[PDB]
């Protein structure tokens, strides 16, 4: 009842994926591709997950189903979404990752990957379909394919083959490893890479990081340690690593759109491809910038279209890299699905060839003064209403203070409000949880906070009137 595709992935409530939904999905998927004729008895699916509670039992779902269906499940154990689908399309495999990605706890989900890439929007359907007209069936486990570390080593090598071993030397960073199914990773690649990485906050309850609206908590804490003067930077991803988190030699977060930029730069990228949400400063720098609407199946529709490289990347912070890069002989082959790994290593790079720190290079780009948040557990009919309430141009003016006009409102995805004063405040429908997004941008810190704070208490007004 919870379970549906949304922005990207199947997700919803654990307790309700972990059981035959999962078992069942995963048919609906192997089943498409086979009756598409692009999976053949006996093909390998490649199954990774992330460490929530559930996921364990739901790749064992996942690949009961797998074998059942008559494919061969290859279990790939605990790594990053990009470190599985990399793997599994280098091998030409479709896969699957069991992953909420930024979601609350008490979810779950998979996310889906063909053998050339994601799935996009037609397959979401197909499989929903399929889905649909599955039998009133055995779900059973796999626990019987060994752990492959194939696919967390490729993907190490990866990286440390292209910058090459030793080649940040120098460098002393943090690695905030709470629940992160990188946090053991990004110790070893940066040793490999002459980095002396220290561990921090390593967590062995799950920690869900949604790195659009970190917590008070995690703020706090790459300050704390961010603080010191010993730290470069302070490192980590989000629960399934397909997000960078980010922070600089003081400890203060730098937003995934800038480190996407700063990854732009770095790779000589001749055109990027961003969703509507981030910075609107990036256009004063990249001359070549498409905008999308919000989610990694729009980044790579577009991204597709494009004839340096065509890079992707979200207010999120994950990468999607869309063609081969070279550097001193050596190359980072196309990966069009977000990753964390790139803007993490790039940002370092930077920090390290132009002996300048990260809060130095951040700066440099002059981003508008951006901040993001959301409201939880708001059912999607309540966001709907709400979303609804500000088309009306009555009622749009009712909730806002009244010296400061709006002068433009856009709803390519979600309602973005735009004012006089140059401020701007974007509400969206999370499409992955229930859940309201509220964006801004002004002119300084005090106003930024201000405005934040009034775009949720809008927002939150208006969801319990209409309660
Ligand atoms: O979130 C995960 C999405 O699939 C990702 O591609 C998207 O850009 C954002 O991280 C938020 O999307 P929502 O705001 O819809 O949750
Ligand atoms: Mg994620």
């Amino acid at each position: 009842n919870s379970l549906k595709f949304g922005t990207s992935g199947l997700r919803g409530l654990a307790v309700e994926l972990n059981g035959l939904p999962a078992y069942a999905y995963t048919m609906a998927f192997v089943q498409m591709l086979a009756a598409k004729g692009q999976l053949q008895k006996g093909d390998k699916v490649f199954v990774g997950r992330d460490l929530r509670p559930s996921s364990p039992d739901i790749a064992a779902l996942a690949m009961g189903a797998i074998e059942d269906a008559g494919f061969t499940p290859v279990n790939c154990g605990v790594l990053p979404t990009p470190a599985l689908s990399y793997y599994a399309m280098g091998a030409k495999a479709p896969s699957i990752m069991v992953t909420g990605s930024h979601i609350p706890d008490d979810r779950n989900g998979l996310k889906f990957y063909r053998r050339d890439g994601e799935i996009d929007k037609d397959d979401e359907a197909a499989i929903s379909a399929a889905y649909r007209k599955l039998p009133a069936l055995a779900a059973r486990k796999h626990v019987g394919s060994t752990e492959t570390d194939a696919a967390l080593q490729a993907y190490a090598d990866r990286y440390a083959g292209f910058l090459g071993k030793g080649s940040l030397n120098g460098l002393r960073v943090g690695v905030y490893q709470h629940s992160s199914v990188a946090r053991d990773l990004l110790m070893y690649l940066l040793t490999t890479l002459g980095v002396e990485p220290v561990a921090l906050g390593r967590s062995d309850i799950f920690v869900p990081v949604d790195t659009e609206a970190l917590r008070p908590e995690d703020i706090a804490l790459l300050a704390q340690w961010g603080k010191s003067d010993r730290l470069d930077a302070i490192v980590s991803t989000d629960g399934d690593a397909d997000r960078p988190l980010i922070a600089d030699e003081h400890g203060q977060f730098v937003r995934g759109d800038l480190a996407g930029a700063i990854t732009a730069t770095w790779v000589g990228a001749d055109t990027l491809v961003t969703p509507v949400t981030s910075n609107t400063a990036l256009e004063s720098r990249f001359p070549k910038v498409l905008r999308t609407r919000v989610g990694s199946p729009y980044v790579i529709a577009s991204m597709a279209q494009v004839s340096g490289p065509v890079i992707g990347f979200e207010a999120n912070g994950g990468v999607l890299l869309g063609s081969t890069v070279e550097r001193n002989g050596r190359s980072l082959t196309a990966l069009p699905t977000r990753d964390a790994l790139l803007p993490i290593l790039a940002c370092l790079a930077t920090v390290h060839e132009k002996k300048t720190p990260l809060s130095t290079i951040a700066r440099s780009y002059g981003f508008r003064v951006a901040l993001s948040d959301r409201l939880q557990n708001i059912p999607q009919e309540a966001s709907t209403a709400f979303l609804a309430l500000l088309e009306d141009a009555d009622k749009r003016a009712s909730l806002f203070p009244a010296g400061d006009a709006i002068v433009r409102v856009e709803t390519i995805d979600g309602v973005k409000l735009f004012f006089q004063s140059g401020n701007a405040v974007h509400y969206r429908a999370s499409g992955n949880a229930p859940e309201l997004r509220c964006y801004v941008e002004s002119s300084d810190d005090t106003q930024a906070a201000k405005l934040q704070a009034l775009g949720l208490e809008i927002a939150r007004k208006a969801l319990k009137d209409a309660t």
